[PDB]
This record gives C-alpha cells, structure tokens and sequence, in this order.
C-alpha cells in the first residue's frame, strides 16, 4: 500500500495511541516507546537537542533558556521519521533556546490553551511561546453536527451522550463566523498570559497543502490520490476568508501573526517531497518549515 | 391505604422541586452547565446558563449586560454560590451582595463545578464580563466530595461529576493529597489572572453541615433523617486536614483565606435554620453568609 511504501512511519503514529483526559477530553498515551514517536509520563513528545541529549518530564536546569512551540499534529510532528526530526527539535538544534513540544494530535485552539493552563507552573519561566494553529477549528467546525459559539468544540465529541448550549449546525458555510469566536477568545488568553508570564507571543497559520501554492512531488501526487470538507469545503476562497480573518482578530490583539500557506509559496519548493497528507509533513517538510519560521522572526 | 403526606422535602422545602427540573446539559471541557433560559418562580437562567441577579430595586441583571459606570464583582463557586436551596434568584449570594451595594455581583456558581471547572468557566466568558474589581472562590469542598466519589484520577487534571493518564484510585485516604495539587495549580492561574485582569482575589472555603458546629433545628433535624461519603470520609479530621491544607496553599500564594465553617461555628445560630440539606443553604443561610463575607472581609 502507497501510505505504507512511502510513509512507514505512519504505521507507527497509528499505534501511538489516545487516552481519555478530563476537560482536555484526549492526550496522548503516555510512556510510548517507539524508534519514530516516544512520549514521556505526561504524554508529550520527547525533544532532541544537539548530540542526541532527549528532553522531556519537563526537565529544566538553571540559566537554561526555555521556549514552547503549542499546536496540533504539525507541532507532534505527526508524520517525522523519529522526534529529532520535528519542529521542536529542529528548533532546538538550532537557536540558543530550547523548546518544548506541547503539541496536541488534532487539538483545538482550546484543547492547545487549556494543556498549556494544566501544566504551565511545571516549565519555568518561557521567553516566547509560538502558536502554529488554526487549521483544526476550522476543520473540527466543519466536521460537527452541532456547536456551541462561546465554547467550541474538539474531534471526538462522540464523548457527548429541550433548550441546549449546544445547538445543531443548519448551514456550516453560513454560520461559519461562529468558529472565529473561540479563536479569538482563546488568543485574548493567551495574551493576557503572556503579559503576566512575560513571554512574547507569535501566532502562526498553519500550513495546509491545498493552500500552499506549489507543483506537488511525485510522492505527493501519489499520496492524496489515496472526504467532502478537505475538498469542497477547504477551496482557496476559504483559505483566503480564514486567514484574513486571523489577521485581524491578531491586529486587534497586537499578536505577531505570520501565516505559513503564504510564506512556503514564496519559497521555491515545487517539486520537493514536503507533505506526507494534506496536513502532515515529511521531515524535509519539518526542515523548510523551521527555517521559515527562524525567518519570519516567529523563533 | 393511608393516606399519603408531602415527603419531608416537598413540605419543608418546595423549592428543591425546581432545582431538580432545572435541567443540566452537556457543554465541551466544561462537560457541563445549567439549562439556558429556564424560567420558574424559583430559578431562572439566561441564555448561557447563568442565573440571573436581583439587585436593588428588584432590578435584575443577567446576559453580562452591563452600563457605563458599574462596578461589578464576581462570586464564583458551586451550588452554593448558584444558590441551591434559595427560594427565589433575589435570595442568593449575588443578590444579596448587589443590593448591599456598593458593586453589583456576578453569578458565577456552577452547580457541583469543580475547581478547575469554576476557572474554565470563567475563562471562557471573562473577556464579555468587562473590568472585575474582585473575584471571590466559594469553592473547595466539592473537589473533595468528587475525590471520594470518582473511581479513577489523573492528579494533573482532576476529576469532575496499556497506560493511562487517569488512573484507578486504590485508597482514597491515603492519595487524598493528590487532590491539593488540582486546587493549588488552578489558584495559580487565578493568582495570575488576577494580575492581569487586575481584580483582587480571595478564597472561602464554603461551609458544609456536618463541619459546622451548631444545635441543630427542628426543620434541619427532620431534613436530615432519611453514600456514607458525608457521614465519615468528611468527619471532623477530614475538616481539619482540607481546611489546614487550602489555609497553607493560601498564605504560599499570598491569597487572603477565610474558613466559612469556622465562621459560622463562631457565630451564634443555635436552633436556627440554615440548611436545607447537608450542603444547600436555606434564605436564611444566605443571608447569614453574606453578613459573614462582609464582615470577614470576603467582598
């Protein structure tokens, strides 16, 4: 099979597994061992630094400089080779600051909020945390039978089970405004921890491979040819309303926003091997996109 | 047959029939709330599940409205804050602190939240309640209660009504210490909101029967004859370990604290009607512990 010829490592996400969490509502399985994924008791990633040291347990000796890279499936490095491949460890291979992973397979903007409330008094003091986000509020909105506007919703809300909070969807593409509130809500947030634990704050899109202007490499093309919204639903119209949308609510906010659809178009990356699925990335993928955001000052 | 009487319940407090027909429902991370826009002679709620205040005048207030000029405070708590026992939204805390004056006071009582629940709630609406002169936590007793009812604990995150993160409870006794942990890091982030908001904070350890000394009523002697949990898992050591326990979290986060049960032991109520059951207030038990927070300097 073409995921398995071309992306064995996938296989290993698969296996990696879920645990139900209270409020966050899911984690990661903690303790996994695995040459491609390893988590700690916590259930986050482990980090490689330079020379192979692994960091994780939250592990922080004095005068280290500390920063935290929160998100979804692109932040775990779904699809990496191994976790010295991901965005963290890249990152920490290269700055003088290291960072952790507190990326959350499929997590809502609140999911990565309220992961990082839960555990924020065990890491220390952060110099910046950077969000790389987005795409799943919007695809999790699309995916629900019903919403509720001032708390949002996460994946797997088959946990739910006459007046309700929250109501069925009657027209997703008419209603659509009603995922930017919990957005915007959870980056108020996050402004306001960051002025109080004084960390500087950087959103950042993340990047979707129909939103990145690019000729797709052989491998692309052979991996998607293998549903409706990632489709239909997720054209370049809604790329462009979607974006503009978090530029806005960060300007209201003065939150650096950088969106990564449009940065990787800049590059020159047609014919390289960056996505492994319409969400994942490859470890060159990891590369490029590393180096764009060291560029783009989002580090 | 003979013939057949109002239960107990129903003759002496009628009222409870409507907070059982209340209604709860389903809500992502916070799992649950109350019932929008319930509407009854007893209790009613506004479009997100708030209940509505009563404040001087007989002016009520609810969907966060707010004018120019206001100064507002926030209750937040459980069941004894929403008000479980009073005859009337008039009759609750809230009320009863907005018409003493000089802020009017939000109802932020979520019935049986949890701490961590308390906070998320009050993340999640902060950003539409405007400035907050202070918060005040009547809070604490129900993340014990839920301790001892949950069969399983994850000491990170907590508990509400292969590894894994949440993990089997094999002696509630000996890991009840686990419990602070949830307590301690949810004030943290209190502790930082508060700085950030620029609210003042202050906790209250709500009171509850069986821990405050007190000759009992008439009506409370009949109410009470009808879980184990409150007859000796919350027996005189377990009052004085929790209350010593938030006392010490307290003061290491320089948070004024205030033990409600001891207050009211101090206070002169023999004979006099104050609970409904062995955690709800009667109007009377409001008003008492209004007085209380006043003169305690809660407010």
């Amino acid at each position: 099979e073409t995921r398995d010829e071309l992306t064995p490592q996938m296989k290993e996400y698969d296996r990696a597994g879920r645990v139900w969490v209270p409020y966050l509502n899911y984690f990661h399985r903690p303790n996994h061992r695995s040459p491609v994924v390893n988590t700690d008791s916590r259930g986050f990633r482990f980090v490689v630094g330079k020379d192979g040291r692994t960091f994780s347990e939250f592990e922080r000796e004095p005068g280290e400089r500390v920063r935290a890279l929160v998100g979804g499936s692109t932040v775990f490095g779904v699809g990496a080779t191994g976790d010295a491949a991901t965005l963290p460890s890249l990152l920490s291979q290269r700055g003088p600051a290291r960072w952790l992973n507190f990326g959350g397979r499929a997590f809502s903007s609140t999911q990565e909020l309220m992961l990082f409330l839960f555990h924020a008094r065990s890491l220390g003091a952060l110099e910046k945390v950077t969000l790389l986000s987005g795409v799943n509020n919007l695809l999790l909105f699309y995916l629900s039978r019903d919403y509720a506007k001032d708390y949002g919703s996460f994946f797997a809300t088959e946990v739910r089970r006459e007046p309700e909070i929250v109501l069925p969807i009657v027209d997703h593409d008419a209603q659509k405004t009603d995922l930017l509130h919990a957005i915007e809500r959870d980056l108020s947030t996050w402004k306001l921890l960051s002025g109080a634990l004084q960390f500087e704050l950087c959103y950042v899109l993340q990047p979707l491979a129909g939103w990145v202007r690019k000729k797709p490499s052989p491998e692309e093309t052979r991996l998607f040819a293998d549903r409706q919204i990632l489709r239909e639903k997720m054209d370049l119209a809604q790329y462009a309303w979607f974006s503009k949308s978090l530029a806005d609510i960060c300007r209201t906010q003065e939150i650096p926003f950088l969106d990564m659809n449009a940065t990787l178009s800049a590059l020159d990356l047609d014919g390289r091997w960056i996505f492994v699925d319409r969400v994942h990335l490859t470890d060159e993928g990891n590369e490029v996109l590393t180096q764009a955001l060291v560029e783009g000052g989002a580090t």
